[PDB]
């Protein structure tokens, strides 16, 4: 599996939380990325959709730094690697920190879906998905912060849901990665957010989904509605 090793945010590179290195330090470095204990490169499945682990991954603790990002600009998430079998959507959220993102209680965050891509070509199951486009693009996912989004501090929660086992109850594998950003801009728009532990249920149609059977009915991307 992969994790996000860094991001390019409004033109500038920020190193992420190197989960294969930083957990083995008594004094890990400051980063905009949240720490996790997911040293096995693992995931949170449906057994943890109501655990705080779903918010920013296993045992996640606040990143200490925050990246300044102009509204309307692009963020690129650099994943270390991604397996071809792990087809699924890429979903990205913003939750206001109401203060410094370095100290917000992650369980109080209310996430707004700002980007989501799912099934691209279902003609030949298991199909071609957003993560396959990410793989082709140097293992990099891309999102646009809405130009109209209200300035302030936000947790940016970027996630792949791998669906290779998702026909099973609790089979979908969620890979959330969180980063602190401060948006600047001239807009005032903000979505109505959803608590991390309310984003997904193991019975949801976009969670318990068989990618190996006929895909002509499409894929309903899970989670709350996309910000408009
Ligand atoms: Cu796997």
């Amino acid at each position: 599996h992969g994790f996000v090793s860094g991001i390019v945010a409004d033109g500038s590179y920020y190193g992420g939380y190197n989960t294969d290195e930083y957990p083995y330090m008594s004094n890990p470095p400051n980063v905009i990325a949240w720490s996790t204990t997911a040293t096995n490169c693992g995931f949170t499945n449906g057994t943890g959709y109501q655990s705080p682990d779903i918010i920013c991954h296993s045992n996640a603790s606040n990143g200490s730094n925050t990246a300044v990002v102009a509204a309307g600009s692009s963020i690129q998430f650099q994943w270390t690697v991604w397996p071809a079998s792990h087809h699924g959507p890429l979903i990205t959220y913003l939750a206001p920190c109401g203060g410094n993102c370095a100290t917000v209680d992650k369980t109080t965050l209310d996430f707004t879906k700002i980007a989501a891509v799912g099934l691209v070509n279902g003609v030949s199951p298991p199909g071609v998905w957003a993560d396959d486009s990410m793989i082709a693009d140097n293992n990099t996912a891309v999102v646009v912060i809405p130009a109209s989004y209200a300035p302030g501090n936000y947790v940016l929660r970027h996630e792949i849901i791998a669906l290779h086992v998702a026909g099973n109850n609790n089979g979908a594998q969620n890979y959330p990665q969180c980063f602190n950003i401060q948006i600047t801009g001239g807009g005032s728009a903000q979505g109505s957010g959803v608590a991390g532990t309310s984003l997904y249920k193991n019975t949801d149609p976009g969670i318990k989904f068989n990618i190996y059977s006929d895909l002509s009915g499409g894929y309903p991307i899970p989670g709350p509605a996309l910000f408009a």
